[PDB]
C-alpha cells in the first residue's frame, strides 16, 4: 500500500523521500463521490460506479496518500496517490491497491497551479477511467461486482 | 516487510510518518519465547508453537518495527509491527509477515501507559493466538508444519 | 519496489532509517551495460546479457535505490538496492524487482572504502551472477527470453 | 533570531524539534497593520506604534518564525514567534528581536483551536503591549523614536 | 540558547545535524543537586555551590538539550549540554548559558559506554569546576553572588 | 554562531529548513588561503590579509556551514555560509562570526551551476572585501591587528 503508492507517486529523475503523508479513510455515499482536498485547497472529485450498470456506489472505502519528493536536486514536489482501501460489499475485492496519481507541477516563471491526474496501470478489479489529466470533470472509477451462481 | 508492516500500523485519520525504526532479528529457543521490550520497557512476551502438538518451536526468526506517525496533527503515536522473518524448519515458509500490533496510547489525562496487542489478519501459516488485547499473558503464535508425503 | 529494496538493504541488528534516495532510470545499451556511480565515485559496472545466449541487452531499464540506516546506534550505513524496472523487450517481465545490493563499509580504524556487492534471493526472470562480493569485475545479469509457439 | 525564537517556543518540559518554518518578510504600510495567518487559518493581528505620539508606523520589517515541537512525547506542540527584523526609520533599531509568542493548544476531548498570545521579555526598542492573552483584539507593538540633538 | 549549546555540542570534522532534544527544566534543592539521566540510563550528577561559601544553592534553573550529530559520514554522535536558565535568586544573573558538554563515546571495537565532561569556556557568572573528565564524581557549579551596597 | 550562520542564510520568502551541515574546521597557512569545495564540486577561494599591510595571515581558523532550504514551497536552495572560528594570534578576536554567503541558484531553463558570494554587513575585526559577487577570483578577508602599547 504505502510503498506501491510511493512508487507510483515517483517521477523520472534523481530524487529524494522528504514526508510521507495520508488523509483519513473515506466511505463513499449512495452518490459514490468521493471528495480529496489538496494541500492547495483544490478538490478532485471521484466517483464509484458499476463497471457495468455504471451505478454509482456506497461502502467503498479510500485513502490519499501524499508525498514530498526533492527532485533533480532542485525542486519540491508533491504527488499525490489514491488508494481504494475496500471495495463495496458484494464486488470483487480490492485491498489496499493504488488507484490515481494526482502531480502538483506549479509553474516556475510566476504561474498558477497546474493538477494532472494519472491512471496507475495495474491490473485490478477497480480501475480509474480514461480522460485527459485535468480537474476539470469528475473522474470516474469502475468496480467489477461479483456474480453469484 | 516493512510497507506491510506500515500498512498495519497506521491508524485512522490524518497522520504523517515520523520515524521507522527496527529491533534485531531474534531467534527463538526451545521454549519458542519471544521477549520485545518496547521504548517504555515493558516486555511484551509470544511464543511460537505448533499449530496442533502445541509444541514450543525453535528456529523461528523475528523482527520488531518500529513507528512513530503524528496523529490529527496533534498526537505523536507509537505503532509497534511484530513480524516473522522465518518459520522454523520443517513448517510452512512464513517470510517477512507481520503477525502482531501494539499500540502506545498513554492516557492524556495524566494516566498511565495503556498498551494494546491486535493481529495482522492476513491468511499466512502463522498467525496470533485470539486474546483480549493487553499485555497481562502470554500471547501464542501458531506455525503449521509442513506434511511429508 | 522502495520497501522490497528497504527490506534488502535493512541489515542485521538495532537500526533506524535516515534517507530514502534513488537515482534515474537508466536504459541499457546494446552493450548491455548499466554504470551507477555512488555517493563516492565509485562505479559499480553490471551487464544485462541472455541467460542461454549471453548476448548483450539493451531495452532494460534499471533504478538505483539509496538508503541510509543508523546502525546499532553508533554507526551511519549506506546501503545501495539496485532494482530492474523493466526487462528488455521480448523477455520474462521483470517489474520492480531487487537485483542487487551493495554496501559501503568504512574501516574504523582510518582505512579506505571498501564495496560488497551481494545478490537478491528472489525468484525472478532476472538474477545476478555468483562472483566474490568485489567492484573488481563486471558482474553480470541474466534474463531470460520468452520462447514463443 | 531563528534560536532566540526557538527558545522562546520551547515550552516546559521533555520535547523534541520536529521542523523550523518561517513566513515572508513583511513591511507595515501606513496603517502599521502586521496580518499573520496561522496554518489554521485564523488571522493574528498586530500593530507597530509610536511609544508615546501612539501613531502608526511604517516601514517596520516583520518575520513570522513557525516551530513544531514533540512534547512529552506524546503532543504535537506548534509555537509561532513573531520577529521584528527591521525598526521603521528614524527610530530606535531593533534588529531580528523576537516580540510576541503564539501557542495552539488544541483540546484533547474534541474542542476547538485555542490560541494564546505571550510577550517576550527581552528589554529592546520595541515591545508588545500587555493584554489578556487572545486572539480577539490587535496587539500594539510600541518603537522608540531615536531623539536628535 | 539552542545554538550556543549546538555550537558547543559540534566536535571537530564534517558533521551534520540530526535531533535536537531537550529534557524539562530542574529547579535545584537545598541539597543544590542536579542529576541528569542520559538516554543510556547514566546518571550525571552535577551541584551548584556559592563561589566562595561553597553553600549548595536552591533556586537554581538548569536544562539539559541533547543533539545528535552524523560525525565524517561514518558516526552518529550524541553530545549533550547543560545549560543554565536562571540563577538562584540574589545571586549573578545566568540567563540561558551553556555550562559543561558531555559526549558519549562508544568504543567501537566492542567496549562499553565512556563519558566525558567538558567544561565551557564562556565567562560567566557561573562556571563548572577543573577535573579529570570522567563521571566518577560530582562535579560543583560555582556561582558568585550579588554583593549589596 | 551556528543560527546566525542560518540567519544570513534564510532568503526572502516562505522557507523550511531541511538540513544542516559543516565542513572540518581550517587553518589558514601562510598563503592566507581558505579552499572550500562546495557540495557541486567547485572551489570558492579566499584569502585572510591583514587590513593595512595585507599581508597573508596564518593562524585563522574557519568552518564552512551548509544549509538547505526549501523556498516559496517549489524549490530547494542550497545556502553556504562561511564563519571565522578564531582571529589568528595577535589579531583582534572573531570568534564564530560569519563573514560570507554562498548561494547556489541553478537556473531552471536547463541552465548550468550559478554561484553568488554575499559579504555579512555585522561590525567585526574582519571582514570580507567588496568584489562583483561571482567565484570568479579570489575574496580577501581583512583582520585588524590589536596594537600594543
Amino acid at each position: 500500500p504505502v510503498e506501491a503508492a510511493k512508487a507510483e507517486a515517483i517521477a523520472a529523475g534523481k530524487g529524494k523521500l522528504l514526508r510521507e503523508e495520508w488523509s483519513e479513510e473515506k466511505t463513499t455515499g449512495e452518490d459514490g463521490l468521493l471528495e480529496i482536498d489538496l494541500e492547495t485547497g483544490k478538490k478532485a472529485t471521484f466517483q464509484k460506479v458499476d463497471a457495468e450498470t455504471g451505478k454509482p456506489l456506497a461502502g467503498a472505502v479510500f485513502r490519499l496518500y501524499r508525498f514530498l519528493f526533492e527532485e533533480n536536486g532542485e525542486f519540491v514536489a508533491e504527488r499525490y496517490v489514491l488508494v481504494e482501501v475496500r471495495s463495496p460489499e458484494g464486488y470483487e475485492p480490492v485491498v489496499n491497491t493504488p488507484i490515481a496519481r494526482i502531480t502538483v507541477t506549479k509553474d516556475p516563471e510566476t504561474g498558477k497551479v497546474t493538477y494532472e491526474v494519472e491512471a496507475v496501470k495495474n491490473g485490478a478489479s477497480a480501475s480509474l477511467d480514461e480522460q485527459p489529466p485535468s480537474l476539470d470533470k469528475t473522474r470516474k472509477i469502475y468496480n467489477k461486482k461479483a456474480v453469484k451462481l
